[PDB]
């Protein structure tokens, strides 16, 4: 399923998707997209709308 992650960090902003088997899955690509790109904040999944938000 389609997955999305909002980002919402100091200097990084915007919406990215991925396609992942579950949400645990996603997830994981999510964090590790955010670690790499420098983002340390807090997050949460919303499972009706397969939504990642992360935020500093």
């Amino acid at each position: 399923g389609q997955y999305k992650l909002m980002l919402n960090g100091k200097t990084l902003k915007g919406e990215t998707t991925t396609e992942a088997v579950d949400a645990a899955t996603a997830e994981k690509v999510f964090k590790q997209y955010a670690n790499d790109n420098g983002v340390d904040g807090e997050w949460t999944y919303d499972d009706a709308t397969k939504t990642f938000t992360v935020t500093e």
